């Protein structure tokens, strides 16, 4: 997991952001943002950073098996416990399933709400 990763592919961005309830204008404007993910793993402990276009950054620190509060780009927050399941980090909350995985030097991040699955693939730098 440790590294720096640049977003290159994503599935179902529009559907997912609509389901979150953000405006089409913000969906359209935000579409062009570059996203760089920085991860440092130290045993069970993770430091997880997302760097957006125009200087903004969001860092989340968590331990596998321990409870924590994860935050988003916009500033929304939610309680969770990150689990290691078969090389994936897995998170759960009310009507929200999220996974992160390294697949051949690529960070693949899947998020599902209802029947809408969002995927992000990011290339290692
Ligand atoms: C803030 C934000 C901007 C994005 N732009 C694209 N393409 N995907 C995104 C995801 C998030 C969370």
């Amino acid at each position: 997991f440790t590294g720096k990763f640049e977003m290159e592919s994503e599935k179902n961005y529009d559907e997912f952001m609509k389901l979150l309830g953000i405006s089409s204008d913000v969906i359209e404007k935000a579409r062009n943002f570059k996203i760089v993910t920085e991860v440092q793993q130290d045993g069970q402990d993770f430091t997880w950073s997302q760097h957006y276009s125009g200087g903004h950054t969001m860092t989340n620190k968590f331990t596998v098996g321990k409870e924590s509060n994860i935050q988003t780009m916009g500033g929304k927050t939610f309680k969770a416990t990150v689990q290691m399941e078969g090389g994936k980090l897995v998170v759960n909350f009310p009507n929200y399933h999220q996974t992160s995985e390294i697949v051949g030097d690529k960070l693949v991040e899947v998020s599902t709400i209802g029947g809408v699955t969002y995927e992000r693939v990011s290339k290692r730098l």
